[PDB]
């Protein structure tokens, strides 16, 4: 028997085996073993945790334990000295517009969520780990080496909490600790809708036979809708600003509103599924409420589902793409269709790709108003400026004109995160995105760099001059070593990171490979994938191969021009075209007669 038993945290139901609708917690995916790629269940494992005593506390615990011989330098140094830079200039990526950056975010979020501890609100525990920085329990504080101006400024630490993890919460004690994937694996707009059937009920209208979801009462968007707030008191988004006093957006994922243009994404897709839903209830006056939920929400999830596949992925990957995605041959009931740990930190490459400022612009896309192009820094958890300034329009059409930081080895993150950062439970704006990253890699238990290039097949350097060879770049691999001293004990987010781009791609060989792979995996493990016969009709997927970002844009929004290839930098006006000539989504296809 292997470690087949715990199943705990979670919600347990049956499965009507002949629906053709994915469960709101992607529970009967799979046919012969129904909690395959659910929620609320632990991140699977490719290879087995390292943890400093072998079963769950993080590396860097003891501070007179070791990794292979070596201390593990602090998370905020390796961020100082590798990670941070001062010079924004030069750092925009070419051909890739902000889109670009946004898109991943959110594909990543309807794949995976390990979120923090909790227990204890009415607790001296989130103070005496804030206050006083005292490691202990959940607490596992990132330290400010000797030098950081933070010292000066801000404490002793940064709090930081483990994240949670199957089985309980209390003092578990002997198979190695696994976190929990608080989202359905396979992408299918969980985001949206929720991944529990709790929220996802509260998200729709069900007081109107229309299956639309609720949307905002307070405000509007020139005629259209805005997420409805939360009712969650207090509210870091009224924090930022109590005298606009708005909160957050509720949405199927509780992150939605942790950078303004996520929220932003949020509201578009949203009101593509009530246009969807008024569309077919146009076609089919007897269709009933549900039956309009459950046929616009397969349709938003086909739509995430192409994008991410057709448009996004071959951009990321490059000339890597078809040696992990070879074109699909039909669902494989065989495959893991589980997220795994370490992609939940491959898919962390998209935080080098986040610029400093974001803008919005008017409707000839020049500058709106005088402080058009703000700090990233400012618009953490931030609603207001939706709200009350300008809707989302202008938002949108930075996404669409504006470019995303493009990785450099010299210049990683943004100081916007890097000293910056607003987390919803504190209330400074002084975090660091990237020593956050580095202490949750130990705090998941992950093994080292050169494990992973091993299970990807990839050679692995032992000495400072293998590691040059391998990140093409002497300096870096330099300050590597001297704060890792051996290639087997970098952290794998940074790792992976520092490797040179591929061809026509925006990661190197090791994340190509971890990314690769999983994707591979949940596509073939999907029994809902849009392409496997059965799902749709071949005239639906004749219709639904003609979506794009673009149109979604055009019919969601009062922009009337756009991009053909939203993904790649575009230029105003030359590369802008009227919203009315672009492919439109015909929905005729999925008309019935029932006589
Ligand atoms: C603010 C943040 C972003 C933009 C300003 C941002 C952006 C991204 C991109 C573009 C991603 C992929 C292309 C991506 C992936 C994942 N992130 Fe990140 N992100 C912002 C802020 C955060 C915060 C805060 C976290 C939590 C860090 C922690 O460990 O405590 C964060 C995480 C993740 C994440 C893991 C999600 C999970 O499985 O729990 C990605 C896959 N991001 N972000
Ligand atoms: C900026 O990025 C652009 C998109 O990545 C890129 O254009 C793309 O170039 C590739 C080259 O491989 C072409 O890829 C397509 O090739 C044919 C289409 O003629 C298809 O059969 C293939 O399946 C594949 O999709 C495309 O022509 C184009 N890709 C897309 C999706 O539009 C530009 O070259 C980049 N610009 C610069 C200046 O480098
Ligand atoms: C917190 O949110 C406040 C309200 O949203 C915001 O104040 C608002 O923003 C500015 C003041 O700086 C004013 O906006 C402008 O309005 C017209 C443009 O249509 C201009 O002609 C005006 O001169 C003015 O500059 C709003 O009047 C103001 N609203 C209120 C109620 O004060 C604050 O700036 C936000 N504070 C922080 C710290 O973010
Ligand atoms: C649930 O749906 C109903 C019906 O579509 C929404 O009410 C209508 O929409 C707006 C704003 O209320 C107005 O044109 C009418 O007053 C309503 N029409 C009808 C037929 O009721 C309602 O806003 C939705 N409720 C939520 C919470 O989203
Ligand atoms: C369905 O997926 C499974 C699991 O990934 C595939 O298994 C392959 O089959 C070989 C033996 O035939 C196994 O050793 C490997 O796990 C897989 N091959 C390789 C090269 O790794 C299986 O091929 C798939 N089945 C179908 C019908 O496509
Ligand atoms: O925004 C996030 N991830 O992209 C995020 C992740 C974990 C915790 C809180 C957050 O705001
Ligand atoms: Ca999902």
């Amino acid at each position: 028997s292997w470690e087949v038993g715990c199943g705990a945290p979670v919600p347990l139901v049956k499965c009507d085996e002949n629906s053709p609708y994915r469960t709101i917690t992607g529970d009967c995916n799979n046919r012969r073993s129904p909690a395959l790629g659910a929620a609320n269940r632990a991140l699977a494992r490719w290879l087995p945790a390292e943890y400093e005593d072998g079963l769950a506390l993080p590396f860097g615990w003891t501070q007179r334990k070791t990794r292979n011989g070596f201390r593990v330098p602090l998370a905020r140094e390796v961020s100082n000295k590798i990670v941070g830079y001062l010079d924004e200039e030069g750092v925009l990526d070419q051909n890739r517009s902000l889109l670009f950056m946004q898109w991943g975010q959110i594909v990543d979020h309807d794949l995976d969520f390990a979120p923090e501890t909790e227990l204890g609100s009415n607790e001296h525990s989130k103070t005496q780990c804030e206050e006083y920085c005292i490691q202990g329990d959940n607490c596992f504080p990132i330290m400010f080496p000797k030098n950081d101006p933070k010292l000066k400024t801000q404490g002793k630490c940064m709090p930081f909490f483990r994240a949670g993890f199957v089985c309980p919460t209390p003092p578990y004690q002997s198979l190695a600790r696994e976190q929990i994937n608080a989202v359905t694996s396979f992408l299918d707009a969980s985001l949206v809708y929720g991944s529990e059937p709790s929220l996802a009920s509260r998200l729709r209208n069900l007081s109107s036979p229309l299956g639309l979801m609720a949307v905002n009462q307070e405000a509007w968007d020139h005629g259209l809708a805005y997420l409805p707030f939360n009712n969650k008191k207090p509210s870091p988004c009224e924090f930022i600003n109590t005298t606009a006093r708005v909160p957050c957006f509720l949405a199927g994922d509780f992150r939605a509103s942790e950078q303004i243009l996520l929220a932003t994404a949020h509201t578009l897709l949203l009101r593509e599924h009530n246009r969807l839903a008024r569309e077919l209830k146009k076609l089919n006056p007897h269709w009933n409420g549900e039956k309009l939920y459950q046929e616009a929400r397969k349709i938003l999830g086909a739509f995430i589902q192409i994008i991410t596949f057709r448009d996004y992925l071959p951009i990321v990957l490059g000339s890597e793409m078809q040696k992990w995605i070879p074109p699909y041959q039909g669902y494989n009931n065989s495959v893991d269709p589980r997220i795994s740990n370490v992609f939940t930190f491959a898919f962390r490459f998209g935080h080098m790709e986040v610029p400093s400022t974001v803008s919005r612009l008017d409707e000839n896309y020049q500058p709106w108003g005088p402080e058009a192009e703000l700090p990233l820094h400012t618009l953490f958890f931030n609603t207001w400026r939706i709200i009350k300034d300008g809707g989302i329009d202008p938002l949108v059409r930075g996404l669409l004109a504006k470019k995303s930081k493009l990785m450099n080895q010299d210049k990683m993150v943004t100081s916007e995160l890097r000293n910056k950062l607003f987390q919803p439970t504190h209330k400074i704006h002084g975090f660091d995105l990237a020593a956050i990253n580095l202490q949750r890699c130990r705090d998941h238990g992950m093994p080292g760099y050169n494990s992973w290039r091993g299970f990807c097949g990839l050679s692995q350097p032992k000495t400072l001059k293998g590691l040059q060879t391998v990140l093409k770049n002497k300096i870096l691999a330099k300050k590597l070593m001297d704060l890792y001293k051996t290639p087997d004990n970098i952290d794998i987010w940074i790792g992976g990171n520092a490797e040179p781009m591929v061809e026509r791609g925006r990661v190197g060989p090791l994340l190509a490979c971890l990314l690769g792979r999983q994707f591979q995996q949940i596509r073939d493990g999907d029994r809902f994938w849009w392409e496997n016969p059965g799902v749709f009709t071949e005239k639906q997927r004749d219709s639904l191969q003609k979506v794009s970002f673009s149109r979604l844009i055009c019919d969601n929004t009062h922009i009337t021009k756009v991009p053909l290839h939203a993904f790649q930098a575009n230029n105003y006006p030359h590369d802008f075209v009227d919203c009315s000539t672009v492919d439109k989504l015909d929905l005729s296809p999925w008309a019935s007669r029932e006589n």
